[PDB]
């Protein structure tokens, strides 16, 4: 009977702990950590249980030897006073050998930790769950010239020396918070200083740790910051709450970034950045985590989370508000198509495959396999719905009152959305269902126009996932307008208001929607900013597409009409491919496509994303029985046709855009969308004409005037045969080989390719003197895009099916949360042709037979097979 996790199981805790206390003794090998928690009874007499794994040294109930039992990760005590009371814990740690990077860990020669969701339990026995929430202070004692740098939460109130070389600090954090937020870090680092003043006159000291030689790279992030402290001000009204905040780079870090109370910890791919090393995407990244990660003060830390099911209620606000940062900051349609682009390449398949959830989970086993696209972006679509129905000024209201009711507690996704309807004075109960409802909604959309009535019938539906069978009608609204025969916006009248924009809200099983007054033939644009996060169906002609790609007012809708068309190209090649015949000659796709390039008037980015073809796992969506490189095929061939029809255009609008970069090679959203453009008709050109390689190989010094620039290349040309490609590689992971991020880019160019040989580059750069298996950065970047490598991976002879599964068994050995993250590459298993699938059983079955298999990867391989 393997331990499960149920929601409907909560209960408030018997203990609460009031004041924790922590003295850490850094030795080498060893840390000995003591702690003194002052602890209040909740429910007097019952057995005081603490989680823990770290050794064990001695634990003392007001300072007499405790009488206890250890069991597992739990330590109990029986014999409790009815009234407050003192527990100390020693406990003893080797950092050097922790490979799970969760809990404390080095790296680097540092020192560090990790303790969202459960790690603070691998420091010490505690009650480690997110509605205990105490007041800590931190006492941190080490070598002084090999850790001069002490730092926990909150404020530094005191420190000294000792005469043996070591020295000492003490943190008092005065918030009480969850066990989660508990940060530690000790380590030579070198310190960015500078400061940000709140509206109401006070400085905040910034403080960023980074290595020494790091440190030339973390002025983007700096500036992102303070960027975003003004943000939260003055779109939330929201202000800092001490007068310190520092960041900390780590390399080995299992995530992004992570918001511990006045002292965030971020892997340095979402800190670190200049022109020479980092592209464009990667400064909109960290701009994107830092601003997350500072919005986690409020949403997150000042009101946390009841229990780990209410995730999303932290995660899919913040990143709501990481978005709505981003798209203040420049850019807004292009990054919103961006956002909905991901959830439906990554989100999607999700929801529609065996691991699929709820946006708040009812059950778990393992906390860390429901860090989802499904809690964060979902969970974010889901936060932006209420602003949608409510406005941003209705939306700000509701956040007003759930900061009033309830700053300082650990609250619930239902209090959100309670908050939300009771200072709008609305019923929104059965919004409730985009929480507890999984799966995408499918929604069936008619349209005719009668008398001078559109009348719009919509009817939804959401399939069984494995959790739930019963689906109900849900809330969901569909932004909509109506174009003429010439794509000009028409008007028409619905609920007593004449206009050329409606929000229609679908709540039944089956509607109708009656827009009145209008007075010409008319074809509708529908779903409009992608208003639900839902698959609309609606009988459009290719003509009708053209017509909204040529003329619709909004983003995301004229997008959509393009990726229908390509998505109809790619279809079409898939029957001729199985008919054996010659391929369509998509006659008017690419008349589409003409316009769009020549187009001087569409946004660069903008027109970089009308000319991006849908993945491989948004064409196969919904079809069973699936051969992956069939539809690999016949994408190629979409994007052969593309390239070779236009090459000379591409060539052409590449110039364009390089005289409009105008030399600007810094980061900045206008000169980043001329290289997006740039690097979309680079990657064209060099699959009509592969020889071209060695024409960008001659001039190469004179391109590589960035790092989006040489990564743009080196992206375009990674599947040449040509020898050329490989020599260019080498040369790249020799100039950039002292730095690490760099490294990563070389490793996801040797797993991504679409070269014949892929597997055996691979497997030498798994012995590259720069890679390490224990690097999450560096698994991810080899073995996982090597995952996503759909001619590679579902190689017909189970090649890659095969060394994937060797992977995940050798990392789960020492770091589960990466393994189980790898292992979901084969959550297409039971969608495959029988061929594949049979394979991917093999090698599900052959994981799931070691011994000593972890819970993290164990749950994942038991939804996939049973
Ligand atoms: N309601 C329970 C609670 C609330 C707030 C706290 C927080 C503590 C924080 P603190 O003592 O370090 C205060 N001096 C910081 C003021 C400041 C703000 C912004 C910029 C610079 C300086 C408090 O402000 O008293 C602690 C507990
Ligand atoms: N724009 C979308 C977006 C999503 C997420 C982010 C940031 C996100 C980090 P996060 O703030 O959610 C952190 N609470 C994850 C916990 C964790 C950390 C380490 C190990 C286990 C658990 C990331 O990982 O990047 C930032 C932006
Ligand atoms: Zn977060």
């Amino acid at each position: 009977s393997k331990t499960v996790h149920y929601l409907k199981d909560y209960q408030t805790p018997a203990y609460h702990i009031l004041k924790t206390d922590l003295h850490f003794d850094i030795n080498e090998p060893q840390t000995v950590v003591k702690s003194r928690l002052t602890v209040e009874p909740q429910r007097v007499g019952e057995p005081l249980v603490l989680d823990g794994s770290a050794k064990l040294l001695s634990v003392k109930i007001n300072g007499a030897a405790a009488d206890y039992v250890l069991e597992g990760e739990t330590l109990t005590i029986a014999g409790v006073p009815s009234e407050r009371f003192t527990v100390e814990v020693e406990t003893e740690i080797l950092p050097a050998e922790n490979k799970s990077l969760m809990g404390l860990y080095a790296s680097g020669g540092n020192l560090f930790t990790q303790c969202e969701p459960e790690g603070f339990r691998k420091i010490t026995f505690y009650i480690d769950r997110p509605d205990v929430m105490s007041k800590f202070t931190t006492t941190i004692v080490a070598d002084k010239k090999r850790y001069p740098v002490l730092l926990s939460n909150g404020n530094k109130i005191d420190g000294g020396e000792f005469s043996d070389g070591r020295h000492w600090v003490k943190w008092e954090d005065p918030f009480s918070k969850p066990s989660y937020l508990f940060a530690l870090v000790a380590g030579d680092l070198a310190v960015t200083e500078d400061y940000f003043t709140t509206m109401s006159g006070r400085n905040v000291k910034i403080e960023f740790y980074t290595t020494e030689a790091d440190k030339p790279k973390v002025g983007f992030a700096v500036e992102s910051l303070k960027n975003a402290m003004k943000w939260d001000e003055t779109r939330f009204g929201l202000e800092y709450d001490l007068d310190i905040f520092m960041v900390v780079a780590v390399g080995d870090f299992n995530m992004g970034a992570m918001e511990n109370k006045g002292l965030n910890i971020f892997n340095t791919k979402f800190v670190l950045a200049d022109s020479r090393t980092a592209t464009d995407t990667d400064f909109e990244g960290i701009e994107s985590v830092v601003g997350h990660e500072y919005f986690h003060n409020w949403t997150g830390n000042r009101v946390t989370c009841r229990d780990w099911f209410q995730l999303s209620l932290k995660e899919g606000l913040t990143v709501f508000r990481d978005q709505e940062f981003s798209g203040d900051r420049a850019s807004r349609a292009v990054r919103r198509i961006e956002n909905i682009r991901l959830l439906r390449q990554h989100q999607f398949p999700e929801d529609a495959g065996p691991t699929a959830h709820p946006v708040r989970p009812a059950s778990y086993e393992e906390m860390n396999n429901f860090y989802t696209m499904t809690v964060y972006e979902k969970g974010a679509e889901v936060v932006r719905m209420y602003h949608t129905l409510l406005g941003e000024e209705g939306f700000q209201k509701g956040m007003k009152l759930y900061f009033q009711r309830h700053d300082g507690q650990a609250v619930t996704c239902d209090d959100f959305r309670a908050a939300m309807a009771d200072a709008n004075g609305i019923n929104l109960d059965q919004f409730a269902l985009w929480y507890s409802q999984a799966g995408t909604p499918v929604l069936e959309a008619e349209g005719r126009l009668k008398n001078n009535i559109f009348e719009l019938t919509v009817k939804q539906t959401v399939p069984p996932t494995p959790d739930m069978t019963d689906k109900q009608p849900m809330m969901i609204p569909v932004k909509v307008g109506l174009l003429n025969r010439n794509g000009e916006a028409v008007a028409f009248d619905y609920q007593g208001k004449r206009a050329t924009e409606a929000v229609l809200l679908l709540t039944e099983a089956e509607q109708t929607f009656l827009l009145e007054g209008v007075t010409e033939a008319v074809v509708p644009s529908l779903l409009r900013g992608f208003s639900a996060p839902v698959h609309l169906n609606y009988p459009y002609s290719d003509d009708d597409l053209l017509l909204l790609l040529a003329h619709d007012s909004d983003a995301f809708t004229r997008w959509e009409a393009a990726q229908t068309l390509y998505r109809r190209a790619v279809a079409a090649n898939l029957a001729t491919l199985s008919d054996g015949v010659e391929l369509p000659k998509h006659e008017k796709l690419l008349a589409a496509v003409e316009k769009v390039i020549s187009d001087d008037l569409l946004d660069n980015a903008f027109k970089a994303l009308l000319l991006g073809v849908p993945s491989e796992a948004e064409l196969w969506d919904g079809a069973e029985n699936i051969d992956p490189l069939r539809y690999h095929q016949a994408r190629e061939a979409l994007l052969d046709t593309l390239a070779v029809h236009f090459l000379p255009k591409w060539h052409e609008l590449n110039r364009q855009a390089a005289k409009q970069e105008n030399q600007s090679y810094e980061y900045s959203p206008e000169a980043a969308g001329w290289r997006t453009l740039r690097n979309v008709c680079r990657a064209f050109v060099l699959r009509a004409d592969p020889a071209h390689i060695e024409t960008v190989a001659e001039k190469y010094g004179e391109m590589a005037q960035n790092m989006t620039h040489e990564w743009g290349i080196l992206s375009a040309v990674n599947g040449n045969e040509s020898d050329t490609r490989n020599r260019l590689l080498a040369q790249f992971a020799d100039k950039f080989s002292d730095d690490a991020l760099v490294m990563d880019k070389y490793f996801a160019l040797v797993g991504s390719s679409r070269r014949s040989d892929t597997l055996q580059q691979v497997r030498t750069a798994l012995q590259h003197p720069k890679f390490s298996l224990e690097n999450p950065n560096k698994a991810r970047s080899l073995i996982g895009s090597f995952s996503r490598n759909v001619p590679h991976f579902h190689a017909e002879d189970g090649s890659g099916y095969r060394f994937i599964a060797d992977k995940v068994i050798e990392i789960d050995r020492f770091n589960p949360q990466v393994a189980a993250r790898l292992v979901q590459a084969f959550n297409l298993c039971n969608k495959l042709e029988p061929h594949r699938k049979n394979l991917v059983k093999q090698a599900l079955q052959r994981i799931r037979a070691q011994e000593g298999l972890s819970k993290d990867v164990g749950e994942i391989v038991g939804k996939i097979l049973d």
